[PDB]
C-alpha cells in the first residue's frame, strides 16, 4: 500500500461498507490506473473516479477522496453513500463534481466544498438528506458555472448576500424541494450578469414584496418560484423592463393576488411558457399580451380571473399549443376564435362560467387536426355534442361532464380513431352506445356517462374495449342484460352500472375481469343466482391502471333513500360545489365528501373492494368463496331474494366495514365467525328468517335492535337473552 494507492484501499475498506456488485473486486494492491472506475493523467496520476449507479453502500467522507492530489472529476451519484465529506482537510482539485442520489446529510460537506475546491466548474448535490441552513456563498470559486443543491432538507432562510456572493460566473442555481423560508423580498441578487437559471420552487418563502435586486439578473432564462407562500401582487412599472431573455416565468401555487399587470407583458418579447396557476388573481389577462406570439404553454388555471380575454387575447396567438384556464371566473360562450389556434393540442376550459354551445369549428382548414384534449367540465355548456368534433383524429380526450347538453352522441365521435377517454357525465344525453364501440373508433381506456338519459343495452362489442380500465352508466335507463363479453376486459377495474333498468343474471363471466375492485349493480331488474365465479381472482388481483384518476366519494346519513344518492364519481375539473346538484341531495345532504387521487388498497394479491347489487330480484344462496375476499369493504346484497345461509366464510372478510343482507329470504344462525371481523361498522340482518344466538364477540353486540329485527327468533344481546 502506497501514496494513491493506499488511499483508493483505505476507501474500499473503509468508506465502503457493502459492494455486492463487485464494482470494486479489482482494487488489489499489485498500479492503481487499471482499476474500474479510476481514469489517469498522463503523469500516470488518478485524475478521476467514476463509481455512478453501482449499488455502493458506505459512509462517505469527501475528504478522503479529495486528498488525491490530481483528481479532477469524481461521480458518485445514484449510490447508497451516507454522511459525507464533513471535516476539513487537505487541498480540493475538483472541477466536475456529482454527489446527487445519494444518502448524504452532512452539509458541513458542501462548506468544504464552498470553501476548498477552487477550480470548480460543476456541483451537484441534489437528491439527498442534506439538513440544516445555507452558509457562506462559494465566493473564490470562479469557474463555477452550477450548482444544484435541490431535492434535499434544507431549512431556515437564504442568507440576504448569499446568491450576491456567488462568483461572476454563476450560470445555474437551482434549490428546488427544501424546506426553506422568509421573506422573498430580503434576497438580494449583487450583479447577475451571468445567471440563467434560477429556482427556488416548492419551498417555504414568504413575503409581500419581490427582491429589488433580482431584476439585475438580465439575462435570466427561467425563473420559478411556484410552490411557495409569496402574497401580495405581481410587481409592475419598470420591474419586468430588463429582462432580455426571460423564456420560463413561472409564478404558479402561490398566495399573490390582484390583477395581472399589464408591464407584465414586457416579457413577450421572449416569453414561450408562462404559468401563473394556482393564486387570487382577478380581471383579466392584459391586451397587451396580443405581443406575445411566441408563448407556447399558458396555464392561467385556478384564479378569479373573467372577461373575453380568451377572445381578444389568446386568440391572435397563432402558435399556442396548451392553454389551461380552468378553475376561473369566465362567462359568455366559448370563442369560436379560439379555433383559428391550429397549434392548440390541449384545451382546457373546466369549472368556469361557459354558456351556450360547444364549439363546432374546432378542425376546419385541417392540415391536419392536432387537438388531443378539450375539457370543458363543470360549465353550463347547452344544444348537443357536435358531430363535428369526429373531425380531430387526434383527440384523446373528451370532457363534457356536468353541462347543460342534450340530445344523442353522434356517431362520428364514436368512430374518433384516437379516443381513449370519453367522460360525458351529469348531462340530458339520449339515445343508445352504437355496436361499433371499440372497433370502428378508438379502443377505450374509460367511458363515462353516468346521470344521462342513455337508452338501449349495453352492446356486446364493449368486449373490443380491451383498454377498458373505468366504465360508469350508472343512472341511465339502459334495458337488456349485462352482456358476458365484459369478461373481456382484463384491465377492467371499475364497473358501475346502478340506477338503470338492467335484466336477466349476472354473467359468471364477470369473474373473468382479472382488475375488477368496484362492482355496483343496485337499483336494477336483476333476477337469478349470485355467480360464485365472482370471487375467483380473490387472492390474485394485482393493482392497476385506475389508480391516478381524480375521482370523489359523497357520503350521506341515510339510509334506503340514500341508495344511488352520492357514491364514487370522476372528478376531472370539476368543483365540490357543483356536486350538491347531483340528484336526491335535499333527501341526502352529503354529510362528508372525499376527494383525491385513486389509490388501491394492496400491493398485490388483492380482492374486490366494494360489491353492491342491492335492491334487485337476486335469487340462490350465497357463495361461500365471497368469503375469500380479504379486501372487500362493502358488501351489499340487501333488498333481493337470497336464501340458505349466512356462509361461515365470511370470517375472513377481515376489512369489511359494510355488511349488508338485510331484506332477503336468508335462514339458520348467524355465523359466530363474524365476530372476528374487527372493522366491520355497519352491519344490517334485519327482515330475514334467522334464529338463534346473536354472536358475543366482535362488533355484533354493539349494533342498533333495528340492524336485527324481524327475523325468526334471533335472541342474545341486542335482544332479549337466550336463556328466557
Ligand atoms: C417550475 O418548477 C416546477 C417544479 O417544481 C415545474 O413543475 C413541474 O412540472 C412538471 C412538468 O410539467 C410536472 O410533471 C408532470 O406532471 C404530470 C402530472 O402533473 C400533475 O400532478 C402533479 C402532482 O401533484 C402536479 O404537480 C402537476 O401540476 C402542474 O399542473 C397544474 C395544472 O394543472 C399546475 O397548476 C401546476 O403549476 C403544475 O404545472 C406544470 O405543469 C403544467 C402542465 O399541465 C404546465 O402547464 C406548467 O407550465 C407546469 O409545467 C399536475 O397537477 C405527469 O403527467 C407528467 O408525466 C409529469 O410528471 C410536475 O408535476 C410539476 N410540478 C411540480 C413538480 O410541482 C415547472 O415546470 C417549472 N416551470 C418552469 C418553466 O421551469
Ligand atoms: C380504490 C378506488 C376505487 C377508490 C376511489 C380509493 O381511491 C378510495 O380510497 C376508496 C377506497 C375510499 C374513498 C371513500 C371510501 C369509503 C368512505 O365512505 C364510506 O361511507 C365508508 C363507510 C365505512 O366506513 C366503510 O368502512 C366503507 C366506506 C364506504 C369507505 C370504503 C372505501 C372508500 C370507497
Ligand atoms: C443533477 O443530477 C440530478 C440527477 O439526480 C439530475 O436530475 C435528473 O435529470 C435527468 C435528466 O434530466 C432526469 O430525467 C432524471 O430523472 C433526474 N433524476 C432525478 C432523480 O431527478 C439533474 O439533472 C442534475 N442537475 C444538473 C444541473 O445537471
Ligand atoms: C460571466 O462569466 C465569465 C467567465 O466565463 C466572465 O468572463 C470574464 O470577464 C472578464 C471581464 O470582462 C474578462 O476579463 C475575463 O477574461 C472573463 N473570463 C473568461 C474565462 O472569459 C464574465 O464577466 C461573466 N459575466 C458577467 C457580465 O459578469
Ligand atoms: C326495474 O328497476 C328499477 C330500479 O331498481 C325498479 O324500481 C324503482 O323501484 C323502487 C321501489 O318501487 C323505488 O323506490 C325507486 O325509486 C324506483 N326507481 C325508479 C327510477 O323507477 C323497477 O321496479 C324495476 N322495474 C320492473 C320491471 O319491475
Ligand atoms: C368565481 O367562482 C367562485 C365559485 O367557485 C365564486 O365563489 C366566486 O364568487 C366567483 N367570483 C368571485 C367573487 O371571485
Ligand atoms: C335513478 O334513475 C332515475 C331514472 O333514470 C332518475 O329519475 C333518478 O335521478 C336516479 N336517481 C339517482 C339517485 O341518481
Amino acid at each position: 500500500d502506497f501514496n494513491e494507492t493506499a488511499l483508493l484501499l483505505a476507501f474500499k475498506q473503509n468508506s465502503v461498507k457493502s459492494d455486492p456488485n463487485n464494482v470494486l473486486g479489482n482494487w488489489k494492491y499489485e498500479g492503481s490506473c487499471s482499476w474500474r472506475g479510476v481514469s489517469c493523467s498522463d503523469d500516470g496520476r488518478i485524475v478521476g473516479l467514476d463509481l455512478r449507479n453501482s449499488g455502493l453502500t458506505g459512509t462517505l467522507n469527501l475528504v478522503n477522496l479529495t486528498a488525491l492530489p490530481n483528481l479532477q472529476n469524481l461521480y458518485l451519484q445514484g449510490n447508497y453513500f451516507s454522511s459525507g465529506g464533513d471535516s476539513s482537510g487537505s487541498d480540493c482539485y475538483l472541477q466536475v463534481l456529482d454527489l446527487s442520489s445519494n444518502s448524504i446529510s452532512d452539509y458541513s460537506m458542501v462548506d468544504y466544498v464552498f470553501s476548498k475546491c477552487s477550480n470548480l466548474v460543476s456541483v451537484n448535490i441534489s437528491n439527498n438528506k442534506l439538513v440544516g441552513k445555507l452558509g457562506f456563498a462559494p465566493s473564490s470559486l470562479q469557474s463555477l458555472t452550477t450548482v444544484d443543491l435541490s431535492y434535499n432538507i434544507l431549512s431556515d432562510k437564504i442568507p440576504e448576500s448569499f446568491i450576491s456572493d456567488f462568483p461572476a460566473s454563476l450560470k445555474y442555481l437551482d434549490l428546488t424541494h427544501n424546506n426553506l423560508s422568509g421573506d422573498f423580498s430580503d434576497l438580494s441578487f449583487g450583479i447577475c450578469g451571468n445567471l440563467t437559471f434560477f429556482s427556488l420552487s416548492q419551498n417555504n418563502l414568504s413575503g409581500d414584496k419581490f427582491p429589488i435586486t433580482l431584476p439585475n439578473c438580465k439575462f435570466l432564462e427561467t425563473l420559478n418560484i411556484s410552490r411557495n407562500n409569496l402574497a401580495g401582487k405581481i410587481p409592475n412599472g419598470e420591474y419586468w423592463g430588463s429582462f432580455q431573455n426571460l423564456k420560463q416565468l413561472s409564478l404558479a401555487h402561490n398566495r399573490l393576488s390582484g390583477e395581472i399587470p399589464p408591464e407584465l407583458s414586457l416579457l413577450c418579447k421572449t416569453l414561450v411558457i408562462l404559468d401563473l396557476s394556482g393564486n387570487t388573481f382577478s380581471g383579466e389577462l392584459p391586451s397587451q399580451f396580443t405581443a406575445c406570439v411566441w408563448l407556447q404553454n399558458l396555464n392561467l388555471g385556478n384564479n378569479y380571473l373573467s372577461g373575453d380575454f380568451l377572445n381578444t387575447v389568446v386568440s391572435k396567438i397563432t402558435g399556442i399549443t396548451y392553454l389551461y384556464v380552468a378553475y376561473n371566473n369566465i362567462s359568455g360562450s366559448v370563442p369560436i376564435s379560439l379555433t383559428n389556434c391550429s397549434n392548440l393540442r390541449v384545451l382546457d376550459l373546466s369549472s368556469n362560467g361557459f354558456t351556450g354551445n360547444v364549439p363546432s369549428g374546432f378542425c376546419s382548414l385541417q392540415s391536419s387536426p392536432v387537438l388531443e384534449k378539450i375539457l370543458i367540465a363543470n360549465n353550463y355548456l347547452s344544444g348537443t355534442v357536435p358531430m363535428e368534433l369526429g373531425k380531430c383524429k387526434s383527440l384523446k380526450t373528451i370532457d363534457l361532464s356536468f353541462n347543460e347538453l342534450t340530445g344523442p352522441i353522434p356517431k362520428e365521435i364514436w368512430m374518433l380513431p384516437n379516443l381513449s377517454d370519453l367522460v360525458m357525465w351529469a348531462n340530458n344525453l339520449t339515445g343508445t352506445i352504437p355496436e361499433g364501440v371499440c372497433v370502428k373508433g378508438g379502443n377505450l381506456e374509460t367511458l363515462i356517462l353516468n346521470n344521462n338519459l342513455l337508452t338501449g343495452s349495453i352492446p356486446e362489442s364493449i368486449s373490443r374495449c380491451t383498454n377498458m380500465i373505468w366504465i360508469s352508466l350508472s343512472s341511465n335507463r339502459l334495458t337488456g342484460k349485462i352482456p358476458s363479453g365484459i369478461g373481456n376486459l382484463s384491465k377492467l377495474a371499475i364497473l358501475q352500472l346502478g340506477n338503470n333498468s338492467l335484466s336477466g343474471n349476472v354473467p359468471r363471466q364477470l369473474g373473468n375481469c382479472k382488475s375488477l375492485i368496484w362492482l355496483d349493480l343496485n337499483s336494477n331488474n336483476l333476477t337469478g343466482d349470485l355467480p360464485g365465479e365472482l370471487a375467483s381472482q380473490a387472492g390474485l388481483v394485482m393493482p392497476g391502471s385506475v389508480s391516478g384518476k381524480q375521482f370523489a366519494f359523497v357520503r350521506n346519513e341515510g339510509g334506503t333513500d340514500c341508495r344511488g344518492a352520492g357514491g364514487l364519481v370522476e372528478f376531472e375539473g370539476i368543483r365540490a360545489e357543483r356536486l350538491e346538484r347531483l340528484p336526491m341531495v335535499h333527501s341526502c345532504p352529503a354529510t362528508r365528501i372525499y376527494s383525491g387521487m385513486t389509490m388501491y388498497t394492496f400491493s398485490a394479491n388483492g380482492s374486490m373492494i366494494y360489491f353492491d347489487i342491492s335492491y334487485n330480484a337476486v335469487s340462490g344462496f350465497i357463495p361461500p368463496g365471497y368469503g375469500n375476499m380479504g379486501y372487500l369493504q362493502v358488501l351489499n346484497l340487501g333488498h333481493n331474494r337470497i336464501t340458505g345461509t349466512i356462509p361461515d366464510s365470511f370470517g375472513g372478510l377481515k376489512a369489511i366495514g359494510v355488511l349488508d343482507l338485510s331484506h332477503n329470504n336468508l335462514q339458520g344462525y348467524l355465523p359466530g365467525s363474524l365476530g372476528s371481523l374487527s372493522f366491520l361498522s355497519d352491519l344490517d340482518v334485519s327482515n330475514n328468517n334467522l334464529t338463534g344466538p346473536i354472536p358475543f364477540g366482535g362488533q355484533l353486540t354493539t349494533f342498533p335492535v333495528s340492524r336485527y329485527a324481524n327475523n325468526s327468533g334471533l335472541c342474545g344481546v341486542p335482544l332479549r337473552p337466550c336463556g328466557s
